[PDB]
RNA sequence: AAAAAAAAAAAAAAAAAAAAAAAAAAAAAAAAAAAAAAAAUUUUUUUUUUUUUUUUUUUUUUUUUUUUUUUUUUUUUUUUU
């Protein structure tokens, strides 16, 4: 099964077909990376409500439900790199007010609309790379008060304009 | 028909590390070899120059014996004109 080993559920390559929810729920770090994940269940995380950070990356996940943000209010690191994520919106990030780290290395998010990060105030580093971005614009209002890293690499931005860079 | 994410295999090529070895070249250390130049203990041989002993040839010198001719100093008994 998973490693556990003092609150670091580093679940390595074990061909886990479904997301497990075992007895050791009193942990803070859980690693779903390198595990067969069809999608993240919005209701299966009730058992593990003490996950300070989670590592669910490289997995094949279609879309993210808003419930995941409210089932785990104490969420700091959201590493979701190398996923499908055909389309995303602000609704899935409504309850993620304590988010501080995000990783998205391959998601093919060509178009971004509205303000997906209106509720993210403590989000420090941003990793939006290799997602086929055509413009660097993220919104029209002023948001992301405390941002230190904005990674936009391997994308297809053609030019930079003052209108699309005024959101910070 | 096309494009991508977890999850398991296999094939060509390039650059690497470790281990078991095997050859070629180069360094010493030992056991020997063939020699052209070397030194040192013993017994012998040839040749040159010199020492000692013995036996003999030639020449020279001293002494003694004997023999033959000359200068001869004398004589006794006689002869002698
Ligand atoms: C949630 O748990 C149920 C019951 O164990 C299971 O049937 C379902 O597949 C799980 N879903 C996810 C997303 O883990």
């Amino acid at each position: 099964q998973c490693t556990v080993r003092y609150n670091v559920a580093d679940c390595s390559h074990l061909k886990l077909t479904h997301i497990p929810d075992d007895l050791p729920s009193n942990i803070t770090v859980l690693n779903l990376t390198h595990n067969q994940l069809r999608r993240l269940p919005p209701t299966n995380f009730t058992r593990y409500s003490q996950l300070a950070i989670l590592d669910a990356g490289f997995n094949s996940i279609s879309k993210l439900e808003p419930e995941l943000c409210q089932i785990l209010p104490l969420l700091k690191v959201l590493n979701l790199q190398h996923n499908e994520l055909s389309q995303i919106s602000d609704q899935t990030f409504v309850f993620c007010t304590n988010l501080t780290e995000l990783d998205l290395m391959s998601n093919s998010i060509h178009k971004i609309k509205s303000n997906p990060f209106k509720n993210q105030k403590n989000l420090i580093k941003l990793d939006l790379s290799h997602n086929g971005l055509s413009s660097t614009k993220l919104g029209t209002g002023v948001q992301l008060e405390n941002l230190q890293e904005l990674l936009l690499a391997k994308n297809k931005i053609l030019a930079l304009r003052s209108e699309e860079l005024e959101f910070l």
